[PDB]
């Protein structure tokens, strides 16, 4: 069901990790300060863990989602920054997997959308 | 440039308002209570008004953004509900536009909406922070 996307992530973990770390770092340069590379790499790795627990849907990864959202809040990432990052993550995955295009986009969207919206929810909850 | 998407929104305002109002309503049916048709219509209208100010970026609609997000909080829409709704809003606009490359249309749509929606999510969360 989410097999094509899931399997690609599983098979391309090391390259995704680097890709997404680099995405966090690039976005951070637009912010008033930049955390260290290891901090962004750990966020990336936690995220990938979430994706690999989320083959069915966002439910299995409940505890890691809550941890990641709390961590984001605690270390000073805005919702704006996190949402921007997560949007860029799936788009950079697309470029990797694309390499029909439209059906791939919809595959990616079906796997990620509920994960990301649950992460957003738990970020807001970790203030609410 | 966001000209292509902006123009389609500008030319199809009444249609989009109905489409988005219906999406909200459909989604509300899975929540523990439903608000009124007018409440959801007013949300769709406030959102479209944001879009029409946003041809460059999300900055001109700062105040409108902040008001929409705050109202969402106050009326009891979760972030989950809001983020699901907004995702469906662009996807439904895609189906409309696409039926008039598909891939480049999606990226045009994403380019326009993504910074607006992220800013909405931010103001939603900030209402609590
Ligand atoms: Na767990």
């Amino acid at each position: 069901s989410n097999q094509t996307v899931y399997q690609f992530i599983a098979e391309n973990q090391n390259e995704l990790l680097q890709l997404w770390t680099d995405t966090l770092k690039e976005l951070s340069e637009q912010e008033s300060y930049q955390l260290t590379d290891q901090v962004y790499e750990n966020i990336s790795k936690e995220y990938i863990d979430i994706l690999l627990l989320s083959v069915k849907d966002e439910n299995a990864a409940e505890s890691q989602i809550s941890e990641l959202a709390l961590r984001a809040v605690q270390i000073g990432l805005s919702m704006k920054f996190l949402a921007t990052a997560l949007a860029e993550f799936w788009k950079r995955l697309y470029t990797k997997m694309n390499d029909e295009s439209t059906e791939l986009i919809w595959q990616i969207d079906r796997f990620f959308s509920p994960i990301n919206t649950e992460i957003f929810n738990q970020y807001s909850i970790s203030w609410e």
